[PDB]
């Protein structure tokens, strides 16, 4: 049993590494790292609800959009965490690139990210991304509200 | 042996931290090293708000019990890692928010916590969430990214 779990964790780690280092035109094939019904997307949004892309095929189609709106995106400072579940990994990293959203000025986006990767049979079943949307607001020229700090300890 | 022993003890401390509620929050700083750091890494400013030192952490807990008087963490999932001294926690949290100068409200959010250990106690705790939900709980307007040109 431990041999099978050990093997799964070593294999899944290699897929996480591959995912995190995928840049440029290779992003068009990142969806092959997922199960046929795998889900990926952004769990921290302006609205409160995740924006998730469901299915390997739709993930490949979303990649076409991503190469237009995040044309040169890179993940940096990658730290991969194995867990007691051989099929569950977390990643702490940063990310950076141009942001080219419709109807907004071209900007430069930088942020800190946490990723969750859950695996089934050697491929990604669920990827979720967590960040602070305030930095994406700033990259688009959108005003970020401020919590008044006068009454807080300081 | 040395790594295994550390991880089992450290997991107990993470569990204790995440289940500390009510007046026991006033003693939660005793789970940290003398120079331990805790705080919020996802803010409105872009910089962390970190509380530095076990003594300042205990002082901050007094403020926290006033402003989050009934706070609980829920849906707690603790992740050990290949570092026996590094743990991650996925959870939710909820309770009243009583912030200076804002209407009393109810705050609910999803959280990730990072716990790094030194010699049996927490050296660094970091909390990550979506500040837009805290804005909502305070009655602060959340900006909206225009979707019109985005796939839907
Ligand atoms: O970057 C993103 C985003 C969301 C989900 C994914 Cl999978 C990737 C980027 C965001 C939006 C988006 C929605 C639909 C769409 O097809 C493309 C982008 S809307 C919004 C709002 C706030 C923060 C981030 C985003
Ligand atoms: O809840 C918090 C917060 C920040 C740090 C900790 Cl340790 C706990 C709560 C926030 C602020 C705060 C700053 C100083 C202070 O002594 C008390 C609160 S300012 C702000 C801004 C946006 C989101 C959350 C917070």
């Amino acid at each position: 049993e431990n041999r099978a779990q050990v093997a799964a964790r070593q294999h899944n780690r290699k897929i996480v590494e591959q995912y995190m280092h995928t840049r440029g035109e290779a992003r068009l094939k990142r969806h092959l790292l997922f199960t046929e019904d795998g889900v990926g997307g952004l769990w921290t949004t302006d609205s409160g609800q995740p924006i998730a892309i469901r299915g390997r095929e739709k993930l490949g189609e979303h990649a076409v959009w991503s190469l237009q709106c995040f044309p040169d995106w890179v993940w940096t400072d990658i730290q991969i965490f194995e867990t007691q579940d051989p099929n569950w990994f977390w990643v702490e990293c940063r990310g950076e690139g141009a942001i080219v959203f419709p109807g907004y000025p071209r900007g430069q986006y930088r942020n800190h990210f946490l990723h969750s990767f859950r695996f089934e049979n050697g491929l990604i079943k669920e990827q979720r991304e967590f960040m602070n949307p305030c930095e994406q607001f700033r990259s688009l020229g959108i005003e970020v509200p401020e919590v008044r700090r006068d009454g807080l300890p300081s």
